[PDB]
């Protein structure tokens, strides 16, 4: 049997709407999105900035394009600029300042196709971005989501600035995260598809090269929902956010079955991200649409955002 431990778990803030992308910037702020929030049957996501003294939010940026409001789901950190990189379900790549001011990154990808809505991304130590798109084309194209059919995508978004679709035909794509080498150089890419409770892993050859697809992990139950976020611990452990069963799968560096799971205090675990340099672990979940903390046995890999460009070793 599966072992599970019940860390306690603190409660930082709550009543945000879908709670998703919990993100440390490179001063120590955090961020978190909240898609779900409407205005009128529109959406009208927000992105939040959170004191973690008090647990009080600040809105900083409502992303819109042309009248469409935003569906802000998934956030990383540059590291040559502190600036955020968000997936939006429907206006697909944005690039967000901490001033809330924010800009639309590509309409089109590489192949000049529609861009599609966008939910996690995940930054590789060489820069490059990739990207889960469970939705269908980005306004103004009718809102649509891949949880019954199968066109959701993966894209890489380069160096030097090219958006590149490197793979179709996803129920869902959701969560998304890079194992790198010891050396530091990535070499597999893990992408979570939901409803199926698989996780799914190529390997990776270069910038938007990726061959070897395969059925990396097993996420257990029949509950509806399965993988949502995911992120690396320093060993290389694999923290997934089991969407409906209540618990944080934890997978060894090679993947299959769980080698551990984490019980929590609700049913709809959906995102993490560790505090630099701590084990401090904070959660987004659905059930209270909360933000939540517990402690890890170790610390978190470090995120691009935490990396040198001008380093020795
Ligand atoms: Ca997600
Ligand atoms: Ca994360």
């Amino acid at each position: 049997e599966i072992p599970v431990i019940e860390p306690l778990f603190t409660k930082v803030t709550e009543d945000i709407p879908g709670a998703e992308g919990p993100v440390f910037d490179k001063n120590g702020d955090f961020y978190i999105v909240a898609p779900e929030v409407e205005v009128n049957g529109k959406p009208a996501g927000e992105i939040l900035r959170i004191d973690l003294k008090t647990g009080k939010k600040t809105v900083i940026c409502k992303p819109e394009v042309n009248g469409y409001g935003g569906i802000p789901a998934g956030c990383q950190c540059d590291r040559d600029a502190n600036q955020l990189f968000v997936a939006d379900m429907r206006l697909g790549l944005l690039v967000v300042q901490t001033d809330g001011t924010f800009e639309e990154i590509a309409k089109k990808d590489s192949e000049g196709r529609r861009m599609q809505g966008c939910n996690e991304c995940a930054f590789d130590y060489e820069g490059n971005l990739w990207i889960t798109a469970p939705a269908g084309e980005v306004a103004p194209a009718d809102y649509t989501r891949s949880m019954q059919e199968k066109f959701g995508s993966i894209y890489c978004f380069t160096t030097d600035g090219q958006m590149i679709q490197v793979d179709t035909a996803f129920q869902f794509p959701n969560g998304i995260a890079v194992r790198h080498m010891n050396d530091g150089r990535p070499y597999q890419l893990i992408v979570a598809e939901t409803p199926t409770k698989k996780l799914w892993s190529y390997d990776i050859k270069g910038p938007a090269k990726i061959e070897n697809k395969k059925v990396w992990g097993h996420i257990p139950g029949t509950h509806e929902g399965g993988a949502d976020g995911m992120d690396f611990d320093e060993d290389n452990n694999l923290l997934v956010a089991n969407w409906g069963s209540s618990h944080i799968e934890v997978f060894g560096p090679d993947g299959g079955q769980p080698k551990m799971r984490i019980r929590c205090p609700f049913e709809k675990p959906s995102n993490l991200h560790f505090k630099p340099q701590t084990k401090t672990i904070f959660v987004t979940e659905h059930e209270n649409n909360a933000v939540w903390k517990f402690e890890w046995q170790r610390n978190g890999k470090k995120q691009y955002c935490e990396t040198l460009k001008f380093g020795i070793f």
